[PDB]
């Protein structure tokens, strides 16, 4: 159990590329821990496998560095999250980002845009629900729009995660409809559960009026203020929040949809290592300052979360390194996992300091890019970037003809700090997690 | 740290796809030992990333399901195998086959190329070199030529990988060519080597004559008689074999180049997921019965080593799952993978009896393969097939417009059992793996 992995000198010295310092049998002996969790932090780096982990770091710390968060937890192990076909019941090698989700938060393989409910659409209770449940306080943050499936995994049920607001619900998900005697839309299901916390963007769907029930014709933020809910928009408001709880639950809304990433870089092409100079990312221009960054909401939902006595169960998610890595775009993919770095230490820091927090960071499914030789010649999407290092890494994205590139169904690194963290060492399933969180909090 | 990970029950239901039976704190704590290891087996996946692991086990033992020997190992991390660029010492992010056994072996990273010698081509001594000189036994066995970088970094020091006999060295390496003061071609150094037990292909190369010497005007497997080692090239001729030490050395030469793979199966190509039906891999015909497989040689290997009362060293192979990764065939590359796992199984067989065993299975490097969509629509290679689970699995090659498929730079999975095990978990270096087996073997 070490603090420090990063290369000990002299790469190309006998011994200088070496990340321990000394044996780790005795610190990681005494890093295993089966004592109750008081608190649990999971951080989902959505799409974020082991090679978006090692470009990331290549590039921002370059190959002997290493991320003083993500790299930092001690208890590592690999995952599967692979998904179900809903008419067969039999597996689906690649899952996407609602039913993964489902996996974690519910306990129970599902079908690939399910959120909440099993392949018979019989719904299920989400460790928020149970956690809140128990009296714990509950946080969500994400840096995509809040109906997206990640966060919308924890307080909805929806037989489709497309089914965002009144409108879309009542044509996509008619059993779920409000009309039709549904739980209602995903927004609709948020409002509802009432998280002690909730921060991200997807304001726009807020916009919406119920179609039924007591908040009808009234939109879903006036539904929100009518039901005891403080809504901030900016870095500033959320920043002057004292207190959130089943009283006054917070509520941000920092952008229409998804927020803005946090690097500017051009996006890979075909024949781009080759034909094209090597890229150096830069700040996003169009990224506000009074939008505040992940690592920021982290740590606020750590404070007003921390107040509760019984405890506190919090899911943060750094989105967009899997809509980049769709995008063919290393620098804005880089951007957010340095992002979620950054959020990771906030974790840690105050795992570190309380004692009894179990801190979880892995992802949902793994992605498309690839790190490849300099020269190479590829048939899809390239880019040569310079690194930290002052050399050159290029990476690929070569699944898919289309727009997008696609996700792929290779298991990925889980790793934890805390109490209960060696559940996550060895091969476990995405389902495992859930149980883990819930034996961990003692949540049964 | 449990020996089953396979699906609980019916991975539809609530639980069902759980691979824990509950905590495993308790378990874990007793796997950890920092007591001297007396004997290490390494086995190396060539190529063998987590992806490749995936595959593999998807379509081996079903979603579900758990490979006996691979996934058994309990502790687990993830390891970096960054090269370096010769000329500035800067890090190249894609390491080939060379460069990184010679990380393991020697402790010092180098060029991608080089065999037992850092950047300024100055060599250092192998972990196989060290337990000789400490008075264990030794082995290295592999399923490729045993010139083939990943057998030969154990034993030879050389600047070019390319130099396997007597002709190539003189050419690509003066300096290490006999007839110039060199030590020798790979393959002379390895009969210098004098290792226990080293069995594999490559009977090509003895085919060859000494330039220079003892031996000159002799082929090097004339040479080998003349030296002492017992030679077989079949499987009862191995069998046959009762002892094998520094006076009676074996050498097992039972291919020409590489050995046959186990399974067949057609090579993946443009579309071919949506063009061609699925395919089911069958065992290779044209692989004779008389060729021992990889468990069979391993098996034989621990039983003659095993004799040595101070201990043994060795390194086991599975030289071309990497081969049929670059060929982007499928079933070549699967059933490479299948063939390690029995291996393994005869690994921990023996470890878990012993006790005083580490067993440590990784790869070299990253690759190719990826788990992609039944309907994906890929600009590279690609081939759909029948799993154990009655489902389509589709597996994409994506990062080469030539002849053949590249290495990735992502880090990837180490896993380990027995004494020392815990220096595997978390984020390490290739290089930290030499120390690693240096240390539990008290060679420091
Ligand atoms: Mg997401
Ligand atoms: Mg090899
Ligand atoms: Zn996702
Ligand atoms: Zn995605
Ligand atoms: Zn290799
Ligand atoms: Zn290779």
């Amino acid at each position: 159990v070490l603090e420090n992995r990063a290369a000990q000198g002299n790469i190309t010295a006998p011994g200088g590329a070496r990340r321990l310092t000394g044996d780790q049998t005795a610190a990681l002996r005494n890093s295993l821990s089966d004592k109750p969790a008081k608190n649990i932090i999971l951080l989902i780096g959505d799409g974020m496998g082991d090679s978006e982990i090692t470009a990331a770091r290549n590039y921002a710390e370059g190959a002997g560095g290493f991320f003083k968060g993500i790299d930092a937890l001690p208890l590592t192990g690999q995952y599967t999250h692979y998904a179900l076909n809903k008419k067969t019941g039999k597996p689906d090698y690649v899952t996407d980002s609602a039913a993964s989700a489902t996996a974690w938060s519910t306990g129970v393989k599902t079908y690939n845009g399910a959120l909440g409910v099993d392949i018979h659409e019989k719904d299920h209770p989400t460790i928020l629900e149970m956690a809140k449940a128990a009296g714990l306080a509950t946080g969500n943050v994400s840096t995509a729009e809040l109906q997206d499936a990640t966060p919308a995994a924890l307080v909805a049920h929806v037989t489709s995660r497309k089914c965002y607001g009144p409108s879309a619900t009542s044509q996509k998900c008619p059993g779920n409809a409000l009309e039709k005697g549904g739980k209602g839309s995903i927004t609709e299901q948020l409002l509802n559960a009432r998280a002690d916390v909730t921060l991200g963007g997807g304001a726009k769907t807020f916009a919406e009026t119920a179609t039924a029930g007591e908040w009808q014709g009234k939109t879903l933020r006036e539904e929100a203020e009518a039901r005891g809910y403080q809504l901030v928009s900016d870095a500033a408001s959320l920043n002057s929040v004292t207190e959130a709880n089943q009283q006054k639950p917070l509520l941000g809304l920092f952008a229409d949809g998804n927020m803005p990433v946090r690097w500017l870089g051009p996006k890979a092409t075909y024949h781009g290592n080759i034909d094209k100079p090597a890229v150096t990312c830069t700040p996003n221009p169009q990224r506000n300052d009074s939008v505040p960054t992940l690592a920021q909401m982290t740590d606020k939902a750590i404070e007003l979360l921390s107040k509760n006595e019984k405890g506190f169960f919090l899911q943060v998610e750094g989105a967009s390194i899997d809509k980049q890595n769709h995008a063919a775009n290393p620098c804005g993919q880089i951007g957010e996992t340095v992002d979620l770095d950054e959020a990771v230490q906030r974790a840690l820091e105050f795992a570190k300091k309380e004692g009894n927090t179990l801190v979880i960071v892995t992802a949902d499914h793994a992605h498309a890019s690839q790190i490849v030789a300099p020269d190479t010649k590829a048939p899809g999407l390239t880019q040569a970037l310079n690194t930290k290092d002052g050399a050159v890494m290029v990476m690929s994205y070569g699944n898919s003809e289309e727009d997008s590139q696609e996700h792929t169904g290779s298991q990925l690194r889980i790793a934890a700090y805390g109490p209960h963290a060696a559940n996550v060492v060895g091969l476990t399933d995405q389902t495992d997690l859930f149980y883990t969180m819930k034996a961990a909090l003692g949540l049964k």
